[PDB]
């Protein structure tokens, strides 16, 4: 650590506090994130998948039994894009470029194995040449997903699958799509699609948009470990009440990425070839830093 020089703190993440910082020789500003050896084993594979719209780990730097992992510096999240965005909201033409280009990111990190698991607006970051990118991927497998943050901050369910609420224990690739479908609708109506407060709330609020899963839109639902025949039973919604006025293409996306059943939610590789992105441009975002 005598090697980098904190500027300022950018924020305090789920595993500990991230600071921007200048490396005290080449100059190079990046993040710095204050955080076994399965775990150090784990993130050591993380430097080796490399993708553009993936933020990049530089190094890992092990010392005192402490450990800090370096990454590339970006000027601003998608969660304070969206407040800034607030009175007009994001563009479409840009949350389609946003959309195509996470789904890249989990494309290629899916062919590898690799889940993101925790995806929200706050882990999403942005340049001034219109590139998002997945920050934090692969640190829940690394060291596991917590319930409140070493600052105690309650770790956000708002974008949890359904399956993890349920008790699915070897979830899939399926969850990070759920996520994404999540920040896709928020980014379209400027308002957090399932803003749940508790693990029950979370689920209710699934339920009562989609309708309460059952047998027949979900084979093996009633099976799960947290699932209670006692749940309330609500209808599903269209989304057109939804996610107005998001046209038919993106209400059919969003509806394949928000499917119950997890063996059917669309996959990154086949939501790139659907027919929302015949269009797809890469518009810059007017960004103020
Ligand atoms: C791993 C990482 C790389 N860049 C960021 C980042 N940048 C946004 C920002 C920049 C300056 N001040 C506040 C937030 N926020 C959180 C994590 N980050």
């Amino acid at each position: 650590m005598e090697n980098f020089q904190k500027v300022e703190k950018i924020g305090e993440g789920t595993y500990g506090v991230v600071y921007k910082a200048r490396n005290k020789l080449t100059g190079e500003v990046v993040a710095l994130k204050k955080i076994p050896s399965t775990a150090i084993r784990e993130i050591s594979l993380l430097k080796e998948l490399n993708h553009p719209n993936i933020v990049k780990l530089l190094d890992v730097i092990h010392t005192e039994n402490k450990l800090y992992l370096v990454f590339e510096f970006l000027h601003q999240d998608l969660k304070k894009f969206m407040d800034a965005s607030a009175l007009t909201g994001i563009p479409l033409p840009l949350i389609k470029s946003y959309l195509f280009q996470l789904l890249q990111g989990l494309a290629f990190c899916h062919s590898h194995r690799v889940l993101h698991r925790d995806l929200k607006p706050q882990n999403l970051l942005i340049n001034t040449e219109g590139a998002i990118k997945l920050a934090d991927f692969g640190l829940a497998r690394a060291f596991g997903v917590p319930v409140r943050t070493y600052t105690h901050e309650v770790v956000t369910l708002w974008y949890r699958a359904p399956e993890i609420l349920l008790g699915c224990k070897y979830y899939s690739t399926a969850v990070d799509i759920w996520s994404l479908g999540c920040i896709f609708a928020e980014m379209v109506t400027r308002r957090a699609l399932f803003p749940g407060d508790s693990e029950i709330d979370q689920l209710f609020r699934i339920f009562r948009t989609l309708g309460t899963p059952d047998e027949v839109v979900w084979p093996g639902v009633t099976s799960m470990p947290d699932y209670k025949p006692s749940f309330p039973k609500w209808a599903r919604q269209d989304f057109s009440k939804v996610v107005p006025p998001l046209d038919e293409d993106g209400r059919s996306l969003l509806s394949q990425m928000l499917h119950y059943d997890p063996n059917k939610r669309i996959s990154a590789k086949a939501a790139l070839a659907h027919p929302f992105f015949q269009d797809v441009t890469k518009p810059v975002p007017h960004l103020r830093l």
